[PDB]
């Protein structure tokens, strides 16, 4: 087979066990024999980040920037049992978190939809796609434990004096111990991620909605509710009008209610901390955890951090190091590859590049609904629940493959 | 019965708005006044209301129910620019419930109201899921800003008795533009009342028990709600879960909505402030419709109950109810409202009759959807049927309630 030729280097974030003994055998049997890539290789290993002092995050995610399209296996983000058990320096924060604060942006999540998986929300027939703000809030808060009575307060004091005016805000005078915290975001990112969202919906010619909680918040979901309108009338407004698609805001209640009995098919941009969980919902309610994309984009349009969005198992990766035999899904690593390189392919102009991501997809996809042949955890969404009903983690990978080949000589 | 039963102890009764109201009063008149010599203490917390005593009516009426035991509160509405606006109201007061929970404390239980013959949107639910909504600070206590320009923001926290304590300023965050901010709380002694009054109804229900929370994020506040029910577990109730086969778990708040979504349902999900408010239309949009859910806020000691109708009112059925037009609002979860603060009721004062006439109102709504199929327009559009004739009217419901009441009041 004639290579194709990607013009921009790739940036490859490499992950933890059992994903990352998956990741390589995608890498190295449906990638690199059909394309020439500059991979630039990133170990985000457990262990490579400890040594680092996780100093490695930061560099790749400096190197996404600075390439445009970042491709990342799942990684450990490790617990008090795993800092123990490896000796490790601290418990070091999730790489996840590390890069989408400083790529900045949003996370789209949807669905990779296979005909033959059962839909635990029945009524879903279209894709419903989640827009996580990527930066602030939870993620990046201050807390901490108030060992008694005494008084809390919010201070802020600005740079320029002339310019704008302090804060001091009262919180709560505690009476006994509790726990207390504070967050932040900034206006720049937030109008980052209504670009994005407003984008996504006009390119993807789906109705967009924003949930928040501004009833409650008024100042803080307020201000996104504020910026989103006021994005929506500087630059989207009659773009949306022309295409007949509508952005609508929420409150965050009644969204997930109207999205649990609706058909799906919509867009909706959540919060940073709702978008995480909300995933999941979605996720799960299409048929399995591991059949979803996520993909973080900058608004600049210049910039997609494509993961794996299904998190390793230890238990897996034990069975696999006592040499017994696995079956680990990884069609969502497989399309984290898949969805980066479409986007080095849209960025470079290089169609054949495009075409071969999708076809490694539709590869993908085929070997399971066509060819029948999957991994344990489908099997049993499935209800099949014989032995033979699905095969290893090799296997099903090595089917794609075969699948690739014969798929890439029809074309 | 046709004497009527003498309620002990004088019930709180908290009145609300537009069509809401309206039914409110209907079932007041003819299914509970006509059977009952009950003793209402009567708070308006209708919008205009709560306007005209700058909303101290709703502070009056939750020391009403912490004085005498037990609320019976009708759906109201919080106010929002528009509303403010077209009724000219001094401010844009605060949500009622708010403040209610925020006296009050304690935990609010969300629970479907289940008629087998409607339509589930996640068929797998063939077992109540029960929502512990902790109903204290978090979120709707917090204090939010917005943030000018570049400065510093920080938390600080002064202890009242210097030598049991150290002061604590913590650098949330240095703007570079303009943003928001936030801050919240939690004490200690809400987060154990919480805890207790969930381990509680997991023994009563003899069901499972999952704490969810974000503590791999927010370590030290969403830590101490997973370390406190831990401790209460361990020194209270632990043996008796044991004994009766059921399990308390703590889970990441991604993992038990993705695992609550894939199971049968049969489990209670203790849920902090925010998480309780969104998963809790989740589950009842599952289960049929959101005005199939039941609202109960319990105080730890269990001498304090609030029993509330979760279906917010909804203005186009008042302005139609206005004109004089027909109209087919559900009335069910006003309905339960009241006869589950009634069995409150009976079982503090010990008034078995009282319990049995709430049970058997229940039972007569229910069955007057289920086996007379006479139901509203919301039920009837549920079970895919947009005929006029498929459903009858708001009033006409009622009477068949009514009617069936006395019927099953005889039997
Ligand atoms: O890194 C983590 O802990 C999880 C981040 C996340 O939400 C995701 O990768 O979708
Ligand atoms: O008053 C509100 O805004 C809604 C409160 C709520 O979530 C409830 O009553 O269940």
């Amino acid at each position: 087979f004639s290579k194709i030729k990607v013009k921009q280097p790739v940036v490859e974030l490499d992950g933890d066990e059992m994903t990352r003994i998956i990741w390589d055998k995608i890498k190295k049997k449906l990638i690199l024999p059909y394309l020439d890539v500059d991979l630039k290789y990133y170990d985000l290993s457990v262990e490579s980040r400890d040594a680092t002092s996780d100093k490695i995050t930061q560099d790749a995610a400096e190197a996404i920037k600075k390439y445009g399209v970042g491709i990342k296996c799942a990684t450990i983000t490790p617990d008090e049992a795993r800092v123990k058990e490896f000796n490790l320096h601290k418990m070091w924060k999730s790489p996840n978190g590390t890069i989408r604060n400083i790529l900045g942006g949003t996370v789209f999540r949807e669905p990779i939809v296979i005909p033959r998986i059962p839909r635990l929300v029945p009524r879903w027939e279209k894709p419903i796609i989640i827009g996580r703000h990527a930066h602030g809030d939870q993620y990046k808060a201050t807390d901490t434990l108030i060992p008694g009575p005494g008084s809390l307060e919010l201070v802020y004091k600005p740079s320029d004096p002339t310019t704008a005016q302090p804060q001091t805000l009262k919180v709560y005078d505690y009476k006994g111990s509790g726990v207390a915290m504070a967050m932040y975001n900034t206006d720049e990112s937030i109008e980052g991620f209504a670009h994005s969202s407003f984008k996504l919906a006009i390119d993807k010619k789906l109705n967009l909605f924003l949930s928040t909680k501004n009833t409650i918040l008024k100042k803080y979901d307020g201000r996104f509710k504020d910026i989103f309108q006021e994005v929506y009338e500087a630059q989207y407004k009659s773009k949306f009008e022309q295409l007949g698609i509508h952005y609508e805001h929420r409150l965050i209640d009644d969204m997930v209610a109207q999205m649990i009995k609706s058909k799906g098919g919509f867009i909706m941009a959540l919060k940073n901390y709702d978008g995480d969980v909300q995933s999941d919902i979605v996720a799960q309610g299409f048929g399995s955890l591991g059949l979803m994309t996520s993909i973080l984009v900058t608004p600049d349009g210049k910039t997609f951090e494509s993961e794996a969005a299904h998190g390793t198992v230890t238990r897996h990766y034990r069975k696999y190091q006592k040499g017994e035999e696995t079956s680990t899904n990884s069609i969502a690593s497989i399309f984290a590859w898949s969805r980066g390189l479409l986007k080095r392919g849209e960025l470079d102009n290089t169609p054949a590049l495009c075409k071969f991501a999708n076809i490694l997809e539709s590869a993908t996809l085929n070997t399971v609904q066509q060819d029948g042949i999957m991994t344990k955890d489908l099997a049993l969404a499935c209800g099949n629940n014989e032995r033979s009903a699905y095969v290893t983690t090799e296997e099903f990978l090595d089917a794609v493959e075969k699948r690739l080949q014969k798929e890439i000589k029809s074309i």
